[PDB]
């Protein structure tokens, strides 16, 4: 069928994400947001979403192209992460939120549904978020992926599917997947169904809720979708150019 695209941003068009996204008023300090092809690039024109100030919080978001539900569907997130600094400790994670948020207000305690994406402070914690919803609470995931830390081009993605299962993806490698009820502890420990576990109706919103040390994270390829297959395909084009010269510069 024909794919839905829920999200897609790629900060591509100028100057017009700066109609889109919402800079937070509930702090007055907060970090600064500017576009930026990156140190490594394939075309000076593409561009991403880049932290410009050291030690501060950080807080914009913006409103899906179309509010989900993933009754029956799959639901499929995923974006890129460029540490092109080389982080030393900052938040690279997403904020996935209600449609009726407040953007003008977001911040750390605003509710959300969702929070993932990789989290690197020092060479121990170095951890994918995956943090779901449940009756009110969030819910850290028992094990989390390890995420990377290194200076390019990361793709994270997570799936959720209509029976209760998911899976987690850092490129074209599956971390983690398996059963909502027993790789979290949203439910009591032993085995019993919650037939909805998996279901965020009325999911609306994206955040970049950050703290950064060492800024300078690069964030693209935004995509929100029910197809896992336009999902690989998407990035996949994406990075196409990217790759090759990222990997050039590892080896
Ligand atoms: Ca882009």
């Amino acid at each position: 069928s024909e794919p839905t695209i829920y999200l897609k941003e790629t900060f591509d068009d100028g100057d017009a994400w700066k109609e889109r996204w919402v800079q937070s008023k509930h702090k007055d300090d907060y970090g600064e947001w500017q576009l930026s092809h990156g140190k490594l690039f394939a075309d000076e024109n593409d561009m991403g979403l880049k932290t410009m100030q050291d030690a501060r919080f950080y807080s914009l978001s913006r409103k899906f192209d179309k509010v989900v539900d993933n009754k029956d569907k799959p639901l499929v997130i995923v974006y890129t992460v460029k540490h092109e600094q080389d982080i030393d400790c900052g938040g690279g994670y997403i904020k996935l939120m209600l449609e009726n948020t407040d953007l003008e207000d977001f911040n750390s305690d605003t509710p959300y549904r969702i929070m993932f994406g990789p989290d690197i402070c020092g060479p121990e914690k170095r951890a994918v978020h995956s943090i779901l919803w449940h009756d009110g609470k969030n819910y850290e995931k028992r094990k989390n992926a390890i995420a990377m830390a290194d200076i390019f081009t990361h793709a994270y993605k997570l799936i959720i599917f209509p029976n209760n299962s998911y899976e987690i993806w850092v490129n074209n490698d599956k971390e983690a997947y398996g059963r909502l009820e027993d790789d979290w502890t949203m439910t009591e420990p032993g085995s019993g169904p919650v037939p909805e576990l998996y279901r965020y109706k009325g999911l609306g919103a994206i955040g970049f809720e950050l703290w950064q040390v060492k800024s300078g994270t690069i964030f693209d390829n935004i995509l929100i979708t029910d197809d896992p297959e336009y999902a690989k395909e998407f990035i996949d084009k994406q990075l196409e150019a990217l790759r090759p010269i990222e990997k050039v510069e590892s080896d």
